[PDB]
């Protein structure tokens, strides 16, 4: 009889991999895109509260919505002219894509869903941080609010926050996930 | 109307002091079954899996793929660990077991209603050439890069069904 699903052995999981073909050796993960409702609130939490700086607006009138760039990177480093900015932006790894479809901020009946409740897909961004507790603490003082903190529940050591849209965000300490 | 300038700008804080060494880790999709998918992410987009966990007291496995040479990945479990989690731009794939069994079961997308995430975006020198070689390995697409107004740009998609940009950073100015 069909045994119960168990997942895969890491062997098995392995054995699916492939090496990368040469013609993908330059490719990048560029961005994960994530819909939100307000860019004021938004822009403001990852900004002041993670920390991320925003790379570029992108305004497209003619279908009314607008993205917003956001990524671990010094301002500094961001070219001034609008298409030095955009070849720049475009090619930095691990952004995000906020994008904003004009006026759901002023739709009292409008919220976009987080993925983790039915209908489920999409699950949670993360940032790697050096202390989670300390972040934490300071997340608590600016009013985050928590899915998970880190000593509650499973995973002790692990957090999980949420932005303005209820989007997940994952808090880790990469040199203690090992020891649960 | 959107926001103006002045408006996005003014809600922008400089980061605090104590968030500077931050950095973007992980995205996170649920994933009905890992055969597929690491195919397609390791054979077809070229990541690399750099780690498998499991949890069986939960019933459900992470794989966690990146762009990085296989060569570079730890061999001792709590190195390879604190490195994967230390790698900018990963993927989190979540299997939670039995999915891959039940024929009634696939993930949302967030590009139909509810909407919310909308897809993950891979930059590569030439999206015509990339493009070619992935309808040529039976890729799906939802636009391919010729198609729209918006040339030059495509999305396709993964087993599970989410949606993948592929854009040249040189070329999305012309469009933008
Ligand atoms: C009750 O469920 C959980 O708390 C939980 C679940 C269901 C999954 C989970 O996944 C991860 C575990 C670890 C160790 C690292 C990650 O990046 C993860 O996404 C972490 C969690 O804390
Ligand atoms: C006409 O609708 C579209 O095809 C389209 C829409 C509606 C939005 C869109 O957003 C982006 C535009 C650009 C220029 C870059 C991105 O990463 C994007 O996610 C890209 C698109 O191709
Ligand atoms: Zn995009
Ligand atoms: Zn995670």
């Amino acid at each position: 009889p069909q045994p119960a699903s168990s997942g895969l052995t890491d062997e098995t999981a392995f054995s699916c991999c492939s090496d990368p073909d040469p013609s993908t050796k330059d490719f990048l993960l560029q961005q994960t895109m994530l819909r939100i409702k307000d860019p004021k609130k938004s822009l403001d939490f990852y900004t002041r509260v993670l920390g991320l700086t925003l790379l570029q607006k992108l305004d497209f009138p003619a279908m009314k919505f607008s993205l917003y760039f956001l990524a671990y990177e010094d301002k500094n480093d961001i070219p001034k002219d609008k298409s030095e900015k955009t070849a720049w932006t475009f090619s930095r790894k691990a952004t995000l894509e906020l994008t904003h479809n004009w006026g759901t901020e002023d739709d009292e009946t409008q919220s976009y869903h987080n993925g983790n409740s039915d209908p489920r897909g999409f699950g949670h961004i993360g940032i790697a941080v050096p202390d989670v507790y300390s972040a934490c603490k300071r997340f608590e003082e600016l009013g985050v609010k928590f899915v998970k903190k880190p000593d509650d529940g499973k995973m002790k050591g692990l957090a999980f926050i949420q932005d303005p849209d209820g989007y997940w965000i994952e808090i880790l300490n990469p040199n203690k996930i090992a020891t649960i």
